């Protein structure tokens, strides 16, 4: 009861690895199901699950019944529920071109599909919540995506070689500007017809002529979106591979998509999504150019610089809703504790986790949920655990 081993969902979506769960972490797949995603929280959906007495109960209901308790008075009052979700996800092929809203145009949209009536659970549902709702990706293999708009001098060098895909190429090579930039974008996502195949037979030709990164990260996407206006996005968006143990915030108003590898992700239950391109779903341009910030991000800034203090790595989150540590273990006891409810996953290694007279072993891919009552639990072992929580 102290510390409780956590039953966790796992996504079959058609996107996910058949074999990545299993590789890393053991986890029996003999129907050989796409393994996408894997759950830790208290989703209303898909909730984690804890064991009693004998029998299981959702840890969204246990939270529930016992508020202050399980997730500490700071959480009670600010969230009322838990406030993060933290996920394995498990690309094994690309997937959408998102952009989250800011605070502001979350509030405006959600309002403006709940006067419209349209339920939370439809598919048009592009916004979940009123509040901006970040996300944080942590690299667990190496973890190819996009992320922010390159530097306009580097996206000049990387559309020369297809200026005569559109025109609207040729407008930002003559004045590469924001509002130039802006309609590139807009252009690029609008291409319809033999305006959009020329686009593309332009960029395929690029694809035999120019060698290296992006290119190869286009090549990469066709297979599985040949016929995506998006398949432009690598010239303009940074490419970026992170090395395991990486991380990186995605921020309002950036375009990002996930392209290759396996990474934790914390998020909420909540998300607000306006698609960018590879998908084959509507996209509201208008509203999608609203709602990006046409601005350059150095490739320099795009990690997350973590904090090293003792046994502890901290990922300096800029909101208060969760926060993220990765703890190094040694075979002496180092004490772990916040004021929040947690979630601990075992990275590699082994862990093995004490609570007075209660000892709980995590190997690698399996989770633990602490109540911030039960706070702290003393850790040993080998390898790395990672923390959610909250610093409030």
């Amino acid at each position: 009861a102290s510390m409780q081993k956590l039953i966790n969902s796992v996504q079959n979506y058609a996107w996910g690895s058949k074999t990545a769960l299993t590789e890393l972490y053991g986890i029996a797949n003999p129907q050989q199901q796409p393994m996408a995603e894997l759950w830790m929280g208290a989703h209303p959906k898909s909730s984690s699950r804890i064991t009693t007495n004998g029998e299981t109960v959702s840890l969204r209901d246990a939270i529930e019944k016992n508020k202050t308790a399980m997730l500490g008075e700071a959480v009670a009052n600010r969230f009322g529920e838990l406030p993060f979700l933290f996920k394995v996800l498990c690309a094994a092929q690309p997937l959408s071109i998102q952009v989250h809203p800011n605070k502001r145009n979350s509030e405006i949209g959600f309002a403006k599909e709940n006067a419209a009536g349209i339920p939370m659970d439809a598919a048009e549902r592009n916004y979940k919540d009123p509040n901006h709702k970040p996300h944080l990706v942590f690299a667990l293999t190496p973890f190819l995506a996009m992320n922010a708009f390159r530097e306009f001098s580097d996206i000049v060098s990387l559309l020369q070689p297809v200026a005569g895909a559109h025109s609207a190429i040729a407008h930002f090579l003559q004045v590469p500007n924001a509002e130039r930039l802006s309609q590139l974008f807009a252009s690029l996502l609008n291409m319809q017809g033999e305006e959009k195949s020329r686009a593309l037979a332009v960029l395929k030709a690029a694809l035999n002529s120019q060698q290296g990164e992006p290119w190869q990260t286009i090549r990469v996407i066709s297979e599985y979106y040949p016929d995506d206006s998006g398949l432009f996005s690598p010239l303009l968006l940074n490419v970026v591979k992170l090395n395991p143990g990486e991380a990186m915030f995605l921020f309002a108003e950036t375009p990002h998509a996930y392209l290759q590898g396996v990474a934790l992700e914390v998020m909420a239950n909540s998300d607000n999504v306006l698609r960018a391109g590879l998908t084959p779903k509507y996209i509201d341009i208008p509203e999608l150019v609203a709602n990006v910030k046409f601005e350059p991000k150095p490739a320099g800034e795009l990690l997350t610089a973590p904090v090293k203090s003792g046994a502890e790595l901290d990922f300096p989150i800029p909101v208060d809703d969760f926060a993220f540590s990765l703890h190094d273990l040694a075979l002496q006891e180092t004490s772990i504790g916040q004021h929040s409810a947690a979630i601990l996953f075992c990275v590699e290694g082994e862990a093995v986790l004490r609570k007075d007279e209660q000892r709980l072993v995590l190997k690698p891919g399996e989770s633990a949920f602490i109540g911030a009552d039960e706070s702290p639990v003393n850790a040993s072992g080998t390898g790395r655990l990672a923390r959610v929580y909250n610093k409030l």
